[PDB]
């Protein structure tokens, strides 16, 4: 009640510990302001406006409920005040190292740009987050509250990038295990990240959102499976369960694979390129960096966000003349066409992600082909596919995609970019169809 | 342009919003997805974290609004003679009303602007005008225009017409379908499709509800004589509904338009634009260089002008944006300009746009009860000026007709005692140019 | 987790005590399950089906969750587990006592039947709880939970009907005074009842229900205000509660004084006056009483509901002749004709409902009329209109209308009843318009 | 009946619902009024408190949708030939599809007349036929049809057949408008406007979620030629709608309709009407005796016949009625059948109407392996039976076409002994008739 309270629209009043308010107020925490959750989801679906920021408070303040729940149910887990607070912190910086565009970045962007380098977010997330207590000397604030740093930030890190190095995690022993279910579950994909942006792309896209949340905590219970802590659901919450994984599926048909949405955001990213190498962004001791290198040092980082693409957008420089075209054509809408998708029966490998469009163009199709296309006359998307154990109220305690297209408009050529993608997904055989 | 052939966009407010081709080519242009870079409620964002929306979607949603209420009427009271021609006029002007808006919207036509160029009278509206002009003129419109039946000398201006006003006053469209400009604005009662959305918009993001059915009203709407003037009726039974708007409207301006913290916000960003203003260059027409400030003389720079230049400044290197970036961090650090108190002219004369630039002079100057240990110069003083009828008809007469300002003040110092001097500096000037006595 | 849980339609999941669940299912109880909160509004609002069962179950919840909530911010209250039983079972049994289509049967019904009598659902409501108990031997369950009867159920009635005889109360000492303002409070009409049944009503009436009570309750706080210990809410909260007051005016204006839903709530009334006679119900030692004096035994009273209407609809007895025509009525939708309606300056009290026809027909119109009318010809519905203090965020524990109808529908004699009407309300002095 | 002067009335599902006289007419009945007294989902009420809503509600809903279907079609494909006329006959039809409907609905028909009348082969849907001929013939409709331009001898058979089907086999409308009948009941795809209502309203009432926009698929939705038939498609875009609507079923039958304690209750109060069909008497046409089984015969006394039938035996004094009377306390006071086990006939044959009554003797017959210290007679045992393709069109080509039963066993005595003993005759009787080993 001394706390600060933030109102939101998805969870209403979310109330803040004064610790996560000075971690919040950063310029390294409110960089996420400026990063569209959907990315190139935005100029699909005018309703999907909404930023990496707050997505983060949300998964912070679902972070901080599940702990809370669960403790005072079962006072025997030994939940202390300090462990609430780790686990907020894990869920208020979970996303601090997504790049522009979201999932853009790491998921296509970076892997064209640097084929060599094996970089993610969540490791992002891991570096930024480290930058931002140095920066603004969080450690001491830490102290204050009673949180212990070489402790405890080794734990909010694992939560969200998982193990630093029979029992892998250093932050936290075995006997409070349940604690890393909470933020990031790989092992089920069953979290309060995903809770929250459902819930919140849901109202941005219209659509509805089947997970009653609230509920779900309300009856979840730390139970023993197979002599390890973790979380288990009531019995009767199966049909919410079933429900969550249907509100899944839905947004990733609908919104996160859609057909326009992913050729806007490699169209983005194809304009990305062709201004890396004339584009400044200033980091650490003065150096300059560019945009694929950015990630590299944190302090540049943080000034690398969505604003780029309007930067690219609205400059006179010649240099950028190449990308800025690309961009134009997005507001014109004169777009990448789609020519056609097809997943593997093994699975594209990111590092080969630059080596695809040149294999496209290079098959022979069978038939004779009236026009003959370049490498640079395509863009080939690689679209990535993503138990649980439960309790009883009597007895508790007891248990890929890949899409081409093609950068040419013409009907006639349009039919040559056809070909050369049939002959291809045949002779990688990938699935042959479709019609 | 046959029905059920249009491009759907989904919404989360209205559900599918169906476009015609005509709307479609003024969509997908530089001067309309400027837009989706422009806050909706500016500095709003910063206190209400769900209220990322930008005018892009809002400017759609009125659009689409704007078709479901002629087409309405059209098909219920065939008698009014409104034409295809007319619908797509009607969407046209809903679509590109708020074109004019700039960075973070009202922070610039309602602050900014007087206090950059307080000789000036500038409108976003106006903008829109001009906006509009160069959007069809860049992108070859007008034979569009005529391709799908409309006359663009005659309907260009209709469109004007019915965002801004009046360039029987209304040259664009004769006085028997005058019912059409009450669609878009209407400025006698202020109920109009543009209202609607951004009132259910904002309730979205803010998560405020919306108690106002705008489907049912227009489902229910008419036009019928009033005073020998034509004009558009509710049913008397839509007065619970109308209830419910106004309360929606209150609730708005009082929690989310009117927020100390929002505004203080829009505040220092002003303060920002314009220390940094001499410094920051943008091309417009003719390759010319034009400023922050006097961008809206030419739309070519204008185009250009959107949120992006509240991160440019933050991103910039350049030391002569020293005094304006470090601004811009205390936003981000959040230390920000404090509350000292609000006060409201009564019964008593307005602050005019060309008194703006004036009004922290006169505050710095007033003569405290008790001198304070601390003194303040006019540079630490901000004082912000917050600015705050239906004819019916019964269902068995179908076609017959039935029947504040506030200022506040904050400053830069908020040292304890720079602070509490801040206060009656406040307090006494208020007293002497004939304020309410502050509590 | 061992307990029951419901599912409803506005609170969600609603877990109750196995003590709750025995009160719940008895005939006393389950009872509640056929009378319609709404009365005669269900023939003008067709979603308003509902029946004061699970609006009992709401309010029961809601009051648990006050207490709960109060007692973990506020340790300081001695709030006991005890207490909170008490606080639930008050708000589950607060309309035990309401009778067939609710507040028409003590607003109206038995007012016109038994002007003598001073009789409100209340009274019932604590009449009925004593029955359940008893029947079904409830008190040894009481005590088996901890509970001491002779304390508690004193506690229990005093919450619904207030003081049972400088402090009035006899079941709880002043220092859990505020356990008072919980589930009905007459000192502002703030209390988790009528939270409910707003809620409840307007999701049924499909009515927007602006208030956000679980927020409310959550940053709720005892305070001690006039040295009384009360209930206060923080000084944010306003803007809620500005709220509340707004949805209130909606559901009275739109709903509860509806002019049509109000005549046929008048018909029914009048229907079941004429029936009064001779429809029997069993009390105890068979005994027999009729409707109007089924109120005086809990016995008979419990079998006394909606089923009354259609009892007297589906009735082959001759004697019930005239009753069954006006219920016929209803159904072919020839109802009451409305002339107008009038509010005093002193207001028409209960007692003298019955004598209200006699006087609105005797009056001396100035005008001549065709055709003149008697006291059976007329309605008049009397329909009855309806501080907080707060606590700072930095410094904590600091602070009647009168419808008249008439029976014939042919339009020169509608007119008449129109001018012994005008007469009638100027002559007593009440408002002389409208138009 | 010119538009905008009709009878609105409030719905929670579709908000305000406008009414034409005629249908009005139909409403204002004794035999249209009685569905007040039907619970949607019978037993249902007693587990989830929310689903109080009636049968009246409902049928006013699928009227209402039923009128925004063939409005919709007739505006946006002339062709057609959809009349005013035929927009009426399917309102009307949409409307009184559930008249037929009994004590606690599905209940009746599904359970209690099978067991009550094995022989007679009987469903709401044939009754809903003969209660609105007994309508329109006791209430004059027939004039006030000719009144507004319907032809009563050609289009109540329409009306009829729209509900049970035939009585090119339909009468009542040519080949050339053969689309109409898929809409109010589509018996192919099981996509119509009854589907899409008590879907959304059972949903508001149990608090489930409805994911189908039957608002949406309406505004999108054609009629086209199918293998040189007519029949209704959905845009290819609308695939995600129906997705979301099989998925909304699938729940509502599993989470709702199929429930173990709502069935289990339906069930009890079936024992119940059957011990007291011979004490109690409805009187009927030409002042007969008719008893609860005997009234779907005449429906002068089925008129009067509704949920009342549950609280009149419970209210009853007569000694007769004991039997019945004091299992409907046993609901009040919650000491139910308790739930042995379920199972399912899977690729087996179905139980069949006339078997039902049969079925408990036989289950009663078994032979359990270790023989208890308790035996049951056949009085005690309850089996339950439960019971258990879309064309489209693209927008390029707006008219071109492209594309389990379970049985349950409860047990009356819940005595320790008699309950583990009642688990193995149920678990033998499965064995040896064929269905699946229990879990
Ligand atoms: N044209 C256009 N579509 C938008 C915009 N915002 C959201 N959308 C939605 C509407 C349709 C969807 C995809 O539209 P696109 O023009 O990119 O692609 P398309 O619809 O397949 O093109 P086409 O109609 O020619 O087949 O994105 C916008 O600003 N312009
Ligand atoms: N268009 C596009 N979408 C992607 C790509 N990779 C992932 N996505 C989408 C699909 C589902 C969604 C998964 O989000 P997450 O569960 O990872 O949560 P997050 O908040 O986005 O990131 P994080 O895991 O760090 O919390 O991201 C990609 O490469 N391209
Ligand atoms: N501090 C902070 N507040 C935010 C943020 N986002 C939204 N808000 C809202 C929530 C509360 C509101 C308070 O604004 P301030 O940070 O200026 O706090 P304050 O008004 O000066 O003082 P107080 O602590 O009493 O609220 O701003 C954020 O990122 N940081
Ligand atoms: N705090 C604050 N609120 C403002 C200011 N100017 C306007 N507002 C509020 C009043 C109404 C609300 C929305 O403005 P409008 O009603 O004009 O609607 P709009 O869509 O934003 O602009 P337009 O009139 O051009 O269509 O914003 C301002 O300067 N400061
Ligand atoms: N006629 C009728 N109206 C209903 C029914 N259920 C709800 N309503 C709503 C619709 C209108 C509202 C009042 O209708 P009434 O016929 O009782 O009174 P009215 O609408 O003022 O009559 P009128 O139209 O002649 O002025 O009640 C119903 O079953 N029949
Ligand atoms: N039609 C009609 N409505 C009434 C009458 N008296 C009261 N009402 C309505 C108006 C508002 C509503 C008030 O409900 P309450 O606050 O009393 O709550 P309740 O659940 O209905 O009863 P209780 O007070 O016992 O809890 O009841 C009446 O005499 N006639
Ligand atoms: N006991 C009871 N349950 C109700 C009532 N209303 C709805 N329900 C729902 C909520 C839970 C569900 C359980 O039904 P039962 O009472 O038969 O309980 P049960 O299924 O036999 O056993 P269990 O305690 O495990 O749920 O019924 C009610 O008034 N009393
Ligand atoms: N548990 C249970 N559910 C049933 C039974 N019969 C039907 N149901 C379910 C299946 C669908 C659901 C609603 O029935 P319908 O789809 O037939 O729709 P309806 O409106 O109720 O009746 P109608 O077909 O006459 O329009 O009720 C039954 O006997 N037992
Ligand atoms: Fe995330
Ligand atoms: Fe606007
Ligand atoms: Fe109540
Ligand atoms: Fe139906
Ligand atoms: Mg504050
Ligand atoms: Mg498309
Ligand atoms: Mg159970
Ligand atoms: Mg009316």
């Amino acid at each position: 009640d001394t706390m600060k309270v933030i109102n939101d629209p998805i969870h209403g009043h979310i109330e803040l510990h004064p610790l996560l308010v000075r971690i919040i107020d950063t310029p390294q925490f409110q960089r996420l302001r400026y990063i569209k959750q959907l990315g190139g989801g935005y100029y699909v679906f005018p309703g999907a406006s909404h930023n990496r920021f707050e997505h983060s408070l949300g998964v912070g303040y679902l972070a901080g409920c599940l702990v809370h729940a669960l403790g005072e149910k079962q006072p025997e887990l030994q939940i202390s005040e300090r462990d609430v607070l780790c686990v907020q912190i894990a869920g208020l910086c979970h996303d601090l190292g997504h790049g522009p565009f979201s999932h853009m970045f790491d998921g296509r962007f970076i892997p064209l740009a640097r084929p060599e380098v094996k970089w993610t977010h969540e490791q992002g997330s891991v570096m930024m987050f480290e930058h931002l207590i140095n920066s603004n000397g969080i450690k001491p604030v830490m102290e204050q509250y009673g949180l212990i740093p070489e402790e405890d930030i080794c734990f909010i890190k694992e939560q969200i990038v998982g193990p630093l190095e029979l029992w892998p995690y250093k932050g936290r022993p075995e006997n409070k295990s349940f604690l890393y279910e909470i933020v990031s579950n790989k092992r089920n994909g069953i979290d309060v990240d995903k809770w929250d942006y459902f819930a919140r792309d849901c109202h941005h896209l219209g659509i509805q959102n089947n997970f009653d949340y609230k509920r779900f905590i309300k009856f979840a219970r730390v139970c023993e499976v197979d002599n390890e802590l973790r979380i288990c659901a009531r019995d009767k919450e199966v049909g919410n369960l079933y429900d969550m994984f249907h509100t899944r599926n839905s947004l990733h048909r609908r919104a996160y694979q859609h057909k326009v949405g992913n050729i806007i955001d490699t169209m983005i990213t194809d304009a990305f390129l062709k201004a890396d190498d004339y584009i400044e962004i200033t980091g650490a001791g003065g150096k300059k960096y560019r945009i694929s290198t950015a990630i590299d040092d944190m302090e540049a980082y943080t000034k690398l966000t969505d604003n780029i693409f309007l930067e690219i957008l609205y400059s006179t420089d010649p240099k950028l003349k190449d990308a800025r075209e690309i961009l134009k054509q997005i507001e014109y809408r004169n777009l990448f066409k789609y020519v056609g998708e097809t997943q593997p029966t093994i699975k594209i490998k990111r590092e080969d992600y630059e080596s695809l469009p040149k294999e496209v163009a290079s098959a022979k199709p069978k038939v004779l082909l009236d026009v003959k296309l370049k490498a640079e006359d395509f863009i080939v998307d690689v679209i990535n596919m993503d138990h649980v154990s439960f309790y009883c109220k009597t007895a508790p305690n007891r248990a890929q995609l890949i899409r081409v297209y093609c950068k040419k408009v013409d009907r006639k050529s349009l039919y040559a970019a056809r070909q050369y993608f049939v002959q291809w997904c045949a002779d990688r055989n990938f699935t042959k169809p479709q019609d």
